[PDB]
């Protein structure tokens, strides 16, 4: 753009001399020694000067004439030798090099920048929320006040960086944070408030802030941020519900009081290797399959499912229905005791989740954590020699591997497995380029950090069309009418009429679901439908089905 | 001083054709017998080097050969050579070379008098600066800190140098005897070696800002005309702005303000806690509850509940944001009073529920600032 | 490459040539009338281009100027500026942009096969690189560290690439799979990590120098095919020759070797004494005397007057050295057994006294080389 | 060198091109069309074709003629076109941007580099032992295997910079150390030991360690150190000499038994305000006043000079009489007690010192000392508050102040100056830029750090021709035979008879001394002779004044 055009204009200017002089000189001839030129005369004569080729077959012979042409000659060797190579070369030779060479941090955005992403505070989450979502090549934009990080993000990119104070409103400003899309702060929870109180001092953008310690949630909400994240902690409980032993049932949600979303790993229990229309689990229970989380995907359930060891069951019914697949698993085993190695905010974490459904565990760690006062710590490296048997390894029924370190907590899996065949190890992958050597060593699952972050601020960000929408909402499920048995979605119209919408609509005898269901959608009989709207929208909604 | 040596040989380069031109018309005469127009032989003398060769005035004789090889090559080698290389030499080094890596500024020049040296950048000075360019003062800041040197001289609107303040043959390329005035703002042996170096070259005014205020006799001893104990200040409008029985103020942050602070609301006593991390290096005459404030029950566990005011004093500005933000949240009523070390973090301060921002940067920039112009 | 495209850009030149020269003879006899020989043709063509411009052989046809107009700035263009441009930039850039600033060299060749994939660079590999490139084979060093590919890359005879070791994607640049053996010499966890991800992408031999020896079946079982404790070898080696009743030998070093040495002296039960400043963070079976042997009596303290054998281990050869030169002196008919990180300082502990010297590098280099041309 | 070389010998290519083409040239037209053109004319047309000039005037015919036309033009823009103007600018403005741009450390010394003074570890002393010794442009090469050290001491010289290990071998040999003319080691003593070990491998160039800790003193003459100097015991001694509120008298060295160099500070001391003829100390004792130390510089003795309170008396004369000088100044004051402030190894060599001649004093400091167990230090933070009051300043008799910072020594000497203005305050000045601000906040004697190093390396390096002589040798004083009263030193030919040397003849009745006599120095009767030799050099003297 700005290099280009500075080029271009001056080729302007050089044609703009060429006629100029050509038609000069074209009066010059006549006018001085009585000759007519014809104009590509005057356009080769003039080239051929200034070019400095000079074939001598079009002279003058006035004084008069050898002064316009001393004048054309100089013209030449002005703009034709000097500015024309040199801005042929500034424009293609100092990107290459002024900018490998050393840095022009960039420090503010254009003045028509719309649609943006902010990021503040890049690492594996962000980073991979980075290349995930730039599949739909939204423009990623993150910020640093570290120059020499700056540097990094620079030469390797596929999303612009900027480099700058997050909090000086100054520097928001540049970003134009007015006309962004969606703001991720990341940052540390004092610098989170502060970005946040800025960012709502000139806009009011929405802010995805992911929290540390979750006991400043409400605090960052507070600063102005739309939506609150406590990553450490939800990936604690990932590893928490990972590690017991049989798998346990996981509770998600509460829609007011309606209905309880929840999980289950498939693993130990009797719908592992079973499918999911074998096991019949929506039969027995009258729960619903909203979705299996196998590979690192979220998909619809089939009747010819087969549930893996390492298969995620996500759930959705009543408190007295989830009840009833605490009993088909459905026995815990004795003797129950998990190490826990690793004692950062996720690892305490997990142990404060095994904490909420009592399963005695031991927390290994080298040093006492700074932010916990409340989990009591076995102290010593576990990677020297006897230190965990000294602790006992031996009774233990699970093992959370929970360093901060991938190529450590390789190392511990690969140590353990050894060492233990057939008790449950859960690691935990920082970056996602080891997760696949965690199992490679013996992790029964993994839980990358970088992949699950990414997970849930993506669909927080292109769910942020109705996602403050669903933040203060419930959920519940229907016994569809059969007053609507055979009319479309559309035909009945129920969102004008309550102002409800259908996320999913099941079958009546089947473990199949149907979700997000098109306006063309004909309904059935029995088909069981499980809708989402406000809490009072559940309300108003069994009168406009009573109207009409 | 790049232009000059530019058209000193452009001045070289018109001699050089006025010469030929006039030599070639000489030729021609006493070689050839060719009677040329002076203009002739300035159109022939630029044809010939700017290597355009027309050829519709050429020589004939070896001699005339001669003299035309001649100012060929003096074209070559002044309008082909140098032309082009200082034409790049002093318009593309700048651009590149001083971007590229630092070309440190080490002195200043002869003639330069009636600035402000400035010893010691931080939020106040920086403030101090931006406020007072607005009557265009000659703003110089100093250091000895080369990769410091790097960050000031890319965003300026204040020449920067490197060096030795203590140094004296720094000093003297400072020309500290034409200064209008000099702000000591280092550590206090620091500021004596400061002072007590320039009053070994000059008398200029020397404006000390001292951190421990006790140190406040041994800089004007130093030689400083004037002394700025800030550090103590900034406690006192703090301390000020809590009080306005059963009176208690927390205050969060033992630094040398809040410590300060302390030391006033000593003086009219009303009852308050210290709370820290860690203890002061500098007081051993205040009791201090020690604990993390950030994590937890612990200003609950020293009773945060019966207090009348909360004075939040930590040195970084998004945690006394996150802690006026966390009070105020647990206590609507109760008078908070935060410190903005930066300025930019004020408004967000008061945005989190401070009912006072003590602003440093501010608050020392107009001190400083008036003490400049009553000078 | 950079050749490549500039030879290309000559046959570009030589057709544009070969063209111009005749459609020139073309036009000079369908436009003027004039036939023209073919060397002609090339001679005008490139008198034009080049700009020399004679003016023997012109046009007189407007059509003729319009071709020749044309012909004329296909010089600039191609002879005036991409040809001194290509000329420069492929032969100055190298000398300047590399120098200048690097360019990490993030992948290998596709083509890259039979190399030696070295990962974690320290004296041993160093050493075991200068001996075996005596075959030149194609020695390839990895690391994460950028500043540390810098200086790898100025001081080579061998290629040096800069990425993570663990990462696959960086791996399957390297062609692993079509490389001769893989030298792990990382931490044991990353040694783990590096193995169980080549045995992901292929099954090529890799040689593991593991750190602490209980790692050593951990890291078979990460697919390394040969694993070397060097650490426990070196400090036998320290043993044996430190031995060759009242003996008593002091080991001055508490390394992971002087550890293996002490662990060596007990298996052939020889009471010693283990000295050093620090507890090991390794050892807990080690009974060790703590205080600076540097400073004054800390050995005589622990009576190194009926000592039979003094192991000098240090991790610092200059202090090796100047140990071995204070016990020789102390000391003149004892025996003194030394260690050599660098290889360079061998001949030094000598003659400073040592007995004998454990070259770190000379006996590691010797086991993976062996290990590597009898793979 | 390297680089203007390859310019004109590429000049003389040009000019070959040049005179080959205009034969060529004249050749051709000759045989091809029929022209016989001057030699000057070949040359003028050759460079008009080249330089791409291209007159017309003289132009072939013959498609030979074109082809040879051709190609000296093609040679033109190759030769005078691309490489001409490369090498005019790679060989001027490469050095002035590649190597202020990025560093291409000098890593070797070229092969015929001799008589160079190797420095090995730049601080504040060599650097000033170098800024003072390019007095005489010695070559000062300074060797460092800090990459970003070998940066600034580049930019900033005076002296040419090495990069690389001083005890790589390989390193040294291409330093030429066997070409070397004295090699200066001042690193750690371990370093300075491997350092010395290495270079006795490839030479025997004389090396001048100074060393850290005394005790290793004999451990590096051993690593085969020539002359050894322990630079921190002595600024201790300088800093406890001065600090002994009536100069005491100080012992510099013990010539055999013979004779004692030392010396005296007069501050206190009733020579002091006095003249030496006034004071007459060479009548009352006996003494040799062999040079007087008052503003860092070495001057001979005159009868009208007044010693200044600030003055350093050096002496020479036996036991007896030295004797005599410690009770002309003379009787100890009551109460003594001095705070030395600061346990470096300065301030820990200070008290060792005044620990050799029983003054109590108060060592006090922040941390204990990594090196000293036989120090007992008061610990506390002398910058804060009523530290040195808690530890009673006010019944001090000195105060040394020894910290590794000079701001802080200045603040310190402010601080006590200003609390007492009558006690005696010695500090102690690292760099030399700060010497004339401790005087200034009132040091009653600063020693530079910087100064006394040099001074003690320059005079060992300029004496190096007879250092290592006067090293293991004794220094005696000879009443002057009668025999040769009136006799030239010259005449007298005693170097050829004994092997002694005079350095100084002073007057019968005079404190006046002549300090290295020339050759043609006319004795005196009662003249006292000093002069150096071996000790049995000094033995076999007297004979050789019986024999002749
Ligand atoms: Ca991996
Ligand atoms: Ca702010
Ligand atoms: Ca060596
Ligand atoms: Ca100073
Ligand atoms: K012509
Ligand atoms: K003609
Ligand atoms: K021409
Ligand atoms: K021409
Ligand atoms: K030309
Ligand atoms: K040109
Ligand atoms: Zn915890
Ligand atoms: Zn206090
Ligand atoms: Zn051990
Ligand atoms: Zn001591």
């Amino acid at each position: 753009r700005q290099n280009l055009k500075v080029l271009l204009l001056y080729c302007a200017f050089l044609l703009v001399m060429l006629l100029a002089y050509a038609s000069i000189f074209r009066y010059l001839m006549w006018h001085l020694e009585g000759r007519a030129y014809s104009f590509m005369a005057g356009i080769y004569w003039t080239i051929t000067v200034m070019t400095t080729l000079g074939f001598g077959d079009i002279t003058f012979e006035s004084d008069a004439g050898y002064l316009f042409a001393s004048i054309v000659t100089v013209s030449g060797v002005i703009f034709l030798l000097i500015i024309l190579p040199f801005g042929f070369v500034s424009m293609f030779l100092a990107p290459w090099i002024e900018r490998r060479l050393r840095y022009h941090p960039t420090i503010e955005l254009p003045d028509d920048t719309r649609g943006h992403i902010l990021i503040f505070g890049i690492d594996p989450i962000t980073r991979t929320l980075i290349r995930k979502l730039e599949s739909r090549n939204h423009l990623f934009v993150v910020v640093t006040d570290n120059y020499d990080q700056a540097l990094h993000l620079e030469e390797q990119e596929g999303f612009k960086v900027v480099y700058g104070s997050p909090t000086d409103a100054h520097v928001l400003a540049g970003l134009r944070v007015a006309a962004a899309r969606s703001i991720i702060a990341n940052l540390s929870d004092p610098d989170n408030a502060n970005l946040c109180l800025t960012v709502r001092s000139l806009c009011q953008t929405p802010i995805i802030a992911v929290v540390k310690e979750p006991v400043h949630g409400e605090l960052l909400r507070l600063a102005g941020a739309n939506q609150v994240v406590p990553l450490t902690r939800i990936l604690g409980r990932y590893l928490g519900i990972r590690a017991t032993t049989c798998g346990a049932l996981a509770h998600i949600l509460d829609s007011f009081g309606n209905l309880q979303i929840a999980e289950l790993p498939v693993h130990g229990t009797p719908f592992a290797g079973k499918t999911i229309g074998e096991s019949g689990i929506r039969q027995r229970t009258g729960l619903s399959i909203i979705g299996v989380w196998e590979r690192g995907s979220l998909t619809t359930p089939q009747r010819e499912t087969v549930l893996t060891e390492q298969s995620l069951l996500v759930l959705a019914g009543t408190k007295s229905q989830l009840a009833a697949l605490e009993y088909l698993i459905g026995e815990a085993p004795e003797d129950e005791l998990i190490f826990i190695i690793g004692h950062g905010r996720i690892g305490c974490a997990a142990a404060a989740f095994l904490d909420r459904k009592p399963v005695p565990f031991i927390l290994i760690d080298r040093q006492e954590s700074p932010v916990c006062n409340d989990h009591v710590v076995v102290y010593g490296d576990a990677t020297v020699g006897q230190t965990l048997r000294q602790a006992g390894i031996d009774r233990a029924s699970g093992i959370i591997v929970t360093t901060n370190d991938d190529s450590t907590n390789i190392f511990l899996t690969l140590a353990c497995r050894h060492l233990h065949s057939h008790i449950r190890i859960v690691a935990r992958a920082n970056g996602e380029e080891n997760v696949d050597q965690l199992y490679a060593a013996g992790a029964d699952f993994v839980v990358s950090n970088a992949s699950v972050g990414a997970n849930i601020l993506g669909n927080l960000l292109e769910h942020k069309e109705s996602a403050f929408l669903s933040e203060g909402m419930a959920v519940f499920r229907r016994p569809l009418p059969p007053a609507m048995a055979g009319k479309t979605i559309a035909e009945t119209r129920l969102r004008p009429l309550t102002g409800c919408s259908i996320v999913a609509i099941e079958a009546p005898d089947r473990a199949d679901i149907l979700i997000s269901p098109p306006p063309e959608t004909i309904l059935a009989e029995g088909a069981r439908l499980i809708l989402i709207g406000t809490s009072e929208q559940e309300k108003t909604f069994d009168q406009t089905i009573a109207a009409r």
